[PDB]
């Protein structure tokens, strides 16, 4: 229930915009009801040398994590209801990416019903296809695709 | 000359931290004084199905152009006396970019006298290189890349 500055909204819009990523994710896993499971993460990645820039984002935000990955680190918001909360209050200032955040919120909302439906969750994972095609990723797995990101979960 | 709104300044400005590039770059040149010629350019590069978002800023910032590459399209701002007017209102927004822009201000500002000094204009030169530093470019050439440079020319 944070409520966020709105002139820096509109710059971390812009930023989102420029370089920041909404991501979605349905991965195999044996642990839940439908042998799937949801990740939603909001990224926004510098070279190491601006990570204070990421850490500075935690220090605003009030939530999220910065991970090193050698000379690129990211900060991360993957937390459901932290997440909503955010992309709720950037979205009106989105113009290229307000249609990914729109399908997060959107996604968001549904969990308790997709955690009980099948029909729920395949909707979800429409969902999740319509972020990956916004985002210009593949939305299709070849055999081999699938099998694999069985065999790496 | 012309005032550019608040909001669309520090949405612009994110935008530009993110994923714009200021740049400036001397190029060998014959006809010039002192045998090189300054380039400065503001950029912004987006895939060609997202034009629409650089001619938009055409629009918008009122001057400017859009290039097509291949799979991506270019909005450039390299006009000085727009370029000085577009950076100085957009200058207290940057947070990683900022410096970058404050450079090509004061090259902008030295141009006159850099017309007719060597000193002024290499001056000039050790700010290009300063911009490039900033922007993890290399600020140095080899005898074969300062050769070919000349070739290109």
């Amino acid at each position: 229930n944070t409520k966020y500055n709105k002139e820096f909204l509109l710059y971390l819009a812009g930023f989102v915009d420029g370089d920041g990523s909404i991501i979605a994710q349905i991965k195999p896993n044996q642990s839940y009801k439908f042998k799937h499971q949801l990740s939603l993460t909001f990224q926004v990645t510098q070279k190491t040398q601006r990570r204070w820039f990421l850490d500075k984002l935690v220090d605003e935000i009030g939530v999220g994590y910065v991970r090193d990955r050698g000379s690129v680190s990211d900060y991360i918001l993957s937390e459901i209801k932290p997440l909503h909360n955010f992309l709720t209050q950037l979205q009106p200032f989105l113009k290229l990416k307000q249609k990914q955040a729109n399908l997060v919120l959107k996604i968001i909302e549904q969990l308790p019903s997709a955690k009980e439906s099948p029909d729920k969750f395949l909707e979800v994972c429409t969902w999740v296809d319509q972020i990956a095609a916004l985002n210009d990723s593949k939305t299709r797995k070849t055999t081999s695709e699938t099998v694999r990101a069985v065999l790496d979960s």
